[PDB]
């Protein structure tokens, strides 16, 4: 049961957004090839959910979470049905009742990533990213790193932290100039030009 507390204490130690950074890499790797928005659908909720439970003792801690915990799963039942993706997760999408959770929890990492996306032309930044709806930044500023995982899982957290400081600056100028529109493209491409070559 402690497994639940470990996250409860960690959630407060880090936060709501950061906490997702970890769960994300875990959820993403857990079910590869399940679309980005999807993983965020539940992830974004699970993370923010931490706020729903943070005041009552261990006694009312779990119970307070069970509320959404039971709701989410119930939603995935029909939700997943609409999205016929995956296998091990799909085949075990509709059981004979009484063995829905067990079949899920019992299931471990699969990493059965057969397909891939080599579309470099796609994916853009655009200026709207820092003009049309600021709140959007919440989701926008997150998938960028996720893409790197899908393209090549297994990253260096120690090194990632470093870039986190440099990224804070990039975004700053990214939207704080007269001709930011061109910068987003020019500057946005430059970064890709250096990465395309190599990283180390
Ligand atoms: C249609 C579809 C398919 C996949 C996905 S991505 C997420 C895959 N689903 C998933 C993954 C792991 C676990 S798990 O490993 O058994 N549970 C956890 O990892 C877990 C982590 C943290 C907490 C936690 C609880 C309380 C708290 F305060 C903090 C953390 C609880 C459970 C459970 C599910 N699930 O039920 O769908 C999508 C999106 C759609």
């Amino acid at each position: 049961q402690n497994l639940i507390k470990q996250n409860c204490e960690l959630f407060e130690q880090l936060g709501e957004y950061k906490f997702q950074n970890a769960l994300l890499v875990r959820y993403t790797k857990k079910v590869p090839q399940v679309s980005t928005p999807t993983l965020v659908e539940v992830s974004r909720n699970l993370g923010k959910v931490g706020s729903k439970c943070c005041k009552h003792p261990e006694a009312k801690r779990m119970p307070c979470a069970e509320d959404y915990l039971s709701v989410v799963l119930n939603q995935l039942c029909v939700l997943h049905e609409k999205t016929p993706v995956s296998d091990r997760v799909t085949k075990c999408c509709t059981e004979s009742l009484v063995n829905r959770r067990p079949c899920f929890s019992a299931l471990e990492v699969d990493e059965t990533y057969v397909p891939k996306e080599f579309n470099a032309e796609t994916f853009t930044f655009h200026a709207d990213i820092c003009t049309l709806s600021e709140k959007e930044r919440q989701i926008k500023k997150q998938t960028a790193l996720v893409e790197l995982v899908k393209h090549k899982p297994k990253a260096t957290k120690e090194q990632l932290k470093a870039v986190m400081d440099d990224f804070a600056a990039f975004v700053e100028k990214c939207c704080k100039a007269d001709d930011k529109e061109t910068c987003f493209a020019e500057e946005g491409k430059k970064l890709v030009a250096a990465s395309q070559a190599a990283l180390g």
